[PDB]
């Protein structure tokens, strides 16, 4: 069924997904050490890295919004709804730490520490609350695809 | 000993930013076709490849802002600062492009199509800014290289 | 062809290198961090993203020896020969870290804590010698553009 092929689809996105999460939480905590020990060049690199990652992020978001959109499409009822509702609610929550990384990321280059850390703690909060839909949403899924 | 080097860096920079520019500007003139015709699939590949376009115009504009300031580090005069805030200026448009770009992608994942509308359009705004504030980016660096 | 150009080259990989490096420590770091907290498939995935950035460092330095070797034909300098012995015992440190973050991997794979402690810490141990020649290298790059 196209049901089931999208929910293949849904986990390997997921699966690239959580990769990628990984290496943004190995850039954000390197750029963590190196703003502690003012090391300003090398957290400048590690800010590009971290936004790099974040921007893979958002577009994997966005492709699971679409593919639970695209399942949704056919269902005949609102078996999905709930899935697409969390999946929307991560995109959300996504494209809000991209966009506080950039602030941060601004705010490093121009020597603004104040900003900087205000955004980067906003980045990191916000990508802890990611993380838990993240999670359940892999779980809703695990009980769409039954076997 | 390392201002010329960073100038021949900001005119590599910002000719390659320009080249990415040409891009995303293809890529918004055929998202706005395929929405105007109706074709969400085609849309949504556009939509894709304006939010990469856009991440690296995002990156050469940090670029350009952490050249700048290494230059008005080594030569603290009035044409430095000058071309700093225009350059911090252009990051600031740039990323509100970015953020507002988001939006509209994440609308038209959402199937939210008013919200996709305004947001785009703001986008468009916001990349006519950016314009005109790397031209005079351009004019200014013309007077810091003297030929 | 030209020593200049040659220069320009050697300058533009000492720069990737040292990118390339930042991200080997914020794999390294991360791997660590999995392997106190056990989490064996973090670990798994950072020791991988670590040999990846590793593997990425042999090259820049095989190309700075090719390049130094270069240099030292079309502009002998007693400089250039100090840099390309240094950058020869880069190589030659950079691949031994290699072999042991290969065994760390094994050993991993394998779920040998015994191997793996002591491959990961001898592939700290080198990496610190390689940083050291690193130090050095830039050193002798610097004064080779001219003190
Ligand atoms: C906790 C952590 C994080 N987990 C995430 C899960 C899904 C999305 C994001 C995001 N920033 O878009 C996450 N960020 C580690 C990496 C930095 N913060
Ligand atoms: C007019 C246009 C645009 N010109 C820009 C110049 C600098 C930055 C940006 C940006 N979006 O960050 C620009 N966007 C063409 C490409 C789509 N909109
Ligand atoms: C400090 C660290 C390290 N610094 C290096 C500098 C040049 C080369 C290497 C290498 N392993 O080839 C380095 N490794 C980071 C990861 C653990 N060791």
């Amino acid at each position: 069924s196209d049901a089931q092929e999208i929910l293949s689809r849904l986990n390997s996105v997921l699966e690239a997904a959580w990769k990628t999460i990984l290496n943004l939480a190995s850039a954000t905590d390197a750029a963590e050490k190196a703003y502690k020990e003012g090391r300003e060049e090398d957290l400048a690199t590690y800010l590009d890295q971290a936004a790099s990652y974040q921007s893979q992020v958002d577009q994997y978001a966005v492709e699971t919004v679409r593919l639970l959109a695209e399942l949704k499409k056919v269902f005949p009822d609102e078996e999905a709804d709930r899935a697409l509702q969390i999946a929307e609610k991560l995109l959300k929550t996504v494209q809000e730490a991209s966009k506080t990384l950039d602030t941060a990321v601004a705010a490093a280059a121009n020597g603004d520490e104040e900003t900087f850390a205000k955004a980067f703690n906003q980045f990191v909060s916000l990508g802890n609350q990611a993380d838990t839909l993240f999670t359940q949403l892999q779980r809703t899924l695990t009980n769409l695809n039954k076997k």
